[PDB]
């Protein structure tokens, strides 16, 4: 079964972990995506609060992490490898540029880029490079997988989380979960 991640606490960090399955724009709303993050996190023994890395109605992706934890707290993957020095650095205009060589793991320990369970190496986000929501491009608040509606997404092969591609909601992409505060 999935092995648990037991974080040796030292200094505050926030984990960025991918869901175990890709999802389409029809996620049953943000409530739907957040619940899967919460469930999969607990399954590997994490105690923090995980929320989907997505913008929603009246909610900018940028304000997902608690104010106090935004400017300094390092972002690390499941294996506690650093992806970013802080939350704010992703919204610096770098388009969420990750550390060269970095890798994103699912809650169950798989490298999303290397594993075939994720056919499409793209991440949904519904936001601009500032982390502001795109009301015209977030699959109607992640409630539809119809070909006609779009959701802003990013190619992971690029190394950046916030690239600006408007993709058809009828697509199976990677969805990330971010620990919203350190405790
Ligand atoms: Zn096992
Ligand atoms: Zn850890």
């Amino acid at each position: 079964a999935p092995l648990a991640h037991t974080h040796q606490d030292f200094q505050p960090v926030l984990h960025l972990v991918a869901l175990n399955t890709p999802l389409s724009g029809g996620m049953r709303g943000i409530r739907g995506a957040d619940f899967q993050c919460f469930q999969q996190a607990r399954a590997v023994g994490l105690s923090g609060t995980f929320r989907a890395f997505l913008s929603s109605r009246l909610q900018d992706l940028y304000s997902i992490v608690r104010r106090a934890d935004r400017g300094s707290v390092p972002i690390v993957n499941l294996k506690d490898e650093v992806l970013s020095p802080s939350w704010d650095s992703l919204f610096s205009g770098s388009q969420g540029q990750l550390q060269p060589g970095a890798r994103i793991f699912s809650f169950d320990g798989r490298d999303v880029l290397r594993h075939p369970a994720w056919p499409q190496k793209s991440v949904w986000h519904g936001s601009d490079p500032s982390g502001r929501r795109l009301m015209e491009s977030y699959c109607e608040t992640w409630r539809t997988e119809t070909t006609g509606a779009t959701g802003q997404a990013s190619s992971l092969l690029s190394g950046r989380l916030l690239e600006q591609k408007a993709a058809s909601c009828h697509n199976s992409y990677i969805v990330l979960c971010i620990e919203n505060s350190f405790m």
